[PDB]
């Protein structure tokens, strides 16, 4: 449909990586960087200025300062995921509550059926079919990111017209033990 034959004629594809060195010690990376699992306990790891370590929230290795760009991500039957876009400098260290004022864009699923965008206070999306594939759009110039259902084109969820001033990274939080991984669609 549109969405496969337009998005990157409007948005340069993103080739997301995870970063290990960002990733909360109970986050586990796979060898090809591409998807994201919990552990049952955190792993021994340094606790280094790059990792969050309380969020259990993961990075891409690559920031955005200007242009369009966009990625796609596999959630697929999992019950409970938030992606999005945060800034550089959100506090990694200790809890700060992922809103838009704390410099994190983010939409996901929790509790297998409810949706949500994460801003204050959090807001109940209403998805008439539950996506398996979600793309992830970013215009940094107007300061719009966008949520797309990746197999159908339908509008999850915009944030519209935010001021960027810092760099943005993909990020990407999952808090529960569940035999499916998230995973980074490839470019
Ligand atoms: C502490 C459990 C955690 C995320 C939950 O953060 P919290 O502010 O309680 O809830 P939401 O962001 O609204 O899901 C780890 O990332």
């Amino acid at each position: 449909g549109a969405y496969n034959e337009w998005k990157k004629a409007l948005f340069k594809p993103a080739d997301v990586i995870l970063d290990p060195k960002t990733a909360n010690p109970i986050l586990l990376v796979s060898e090809d960087q591409r998807s994201v699992q919990r552990a049952k306990e955190p792993q021994d790891l340094p606790d280094n200025p790059e990792r969050f370590n309380w969020h259990y929230c993961v990075l891409g290795c690559e920031s955005f300062i200007s242009g369009r760009h966009y990625w796609e991500v596999e959630v697929g039957d999992r019950k409970e995921w938030h992606i999005g876009v945060c800034s550089k400098n959100v506090q990694r260290k200790g809890w700060v509550k992922m809103t838009p004022e704390n410099g994190f864009w983010t939409m996901g699923l929790t509790d297998g059926n409810k949706y949500r965008t994460l801003t204050e206070p959090r807001t109940n999306l209403k998805l008439p079919k539950p996506p398996k594939k979600v793309g992830v759009f970013l215009d940094y110039e107007t300061g719009d990111i966008s949520f797309y259902n990746a197999v159908d084109g339908s509008h999850i969820h915009t944030f519209l017209d935010v001021s960027f001033s810092e760099a943005l990274y993909p990020v990407f939080r999952i808090l529960t033990l569940e035999p499916t991984a998230l995973t980074i669609c490839p470019a």
